């Protein structure tokens, strides 16, 4: 297709390795590239996690409410929100947020902790038929996205089918999906990424990733303004374990999309 060949041409100017999928909710058409082949999700893990969270909401119902000690010793290597909670609480919905608003590892490391380990949210992940997904380790070290290492993965087209049935499908209950709607359309961390390729009218959510061997993921769910919804996952690796972030990349294959 063009659009196909548009996110190569892409991919060679970039020096790394990208993987697109898309999915039209109008008809159901996926457009994908490199939709198969196994990337670090890296923080876009996150949502795995705070859905998993939110599943256990729908028989605990006021699990959302409930306090988390935050303690020094938790802290890791980036905890914008954590860091301000030091030696007093967070409640679960707090610290969903922060995970999914702000990157925060942290935070990511308590939900995976109250699902019972990285196995907990892979399990979530098989219950509503996601086969490819797998966490294995906390942050950060979940970043190190190391070229041949299953840990930590996924494809580009697993996590766009899973993304859809998350926000727009039905694998949460209603109050639930609205939660993980609200808490991904507050982002702050996307705005250089996914979202700089979109028509500014459009509303979107998304969960933004980066790690080692310069990794920089964005997986979104889009409103386009008199159309049904887009989801759109966009992965990126590069060679070098020391490479250097680009959203910018994120960027040009949203906007190659959305043309399309």
């Amino acid at each position: 297709s063009a659009v196909q060949q548009k996110l190569a041409a892409l991919e060679k100017s970039s020096g790394g390795r990208l993987g697109v999928a898309l999915i039209d909710t109008a008809d159901n058409t996926q457009v994908l590239y490199r939709g198969d082949e196994r990337f670090p999700m890296c923080s876009t893990s996150k949502v795995m996690a705070a859905a998993a969270v939110l599943k256990q909401s729908e028989t605990q119902k006021q699990l959302l409410n409930q306090p988390v000690e935050i303690k020094p010793a938790d802290l890791v290597n980036y905890n914008p929100i954590a860091e301000k909670h030091v030696n007093g609480t967070m409640t679960l919905a707090e610290l969903s947020a922060a995970a999914l608003q702000y990157s925060d590892n942290t935070a990511m490391n308590k939900l995976i902790a109250q699902l019972g380990g990285p196995g907990g949210v892979t399990a979530f992940a098989r219950a509503i038929g996601d086969e490819t997904f797998r966490l294995d380790r906390t942050a950060p070290t979940l970043n190190t996205a190391i070229p041949g290492d299953p840990r930590d993965t996924t494809t580009p087209r697993a996590m766009a089918q899973t993304l859809r049935q998350l926000t727009l499908g039905h694998a949460l209950g209603e109050t639930q999906r609205a939660q993980l709607v609200t808490w991904l359309k507050g982002n702050t961390t996307g705005a250089a990424s996914i979202r700089a390729g979109l028509p500014t009218s459009w509303t979107v959510g998304d969960r933004t990733g980066s790690g080692d061997y310069g990794t920089t993921n964005d997986i979104a769910v889009i409103w386009p303004q008199g159309r049904a919804p887009l989801v759109l996952v966009t992965y990126f690796t590069q060679p070098q374990q020391n490479a250097e972030s680009r959203r910018d990349v994120l960027a040009s294959a949203a906007r190659i999309i959305a043309e399309g």
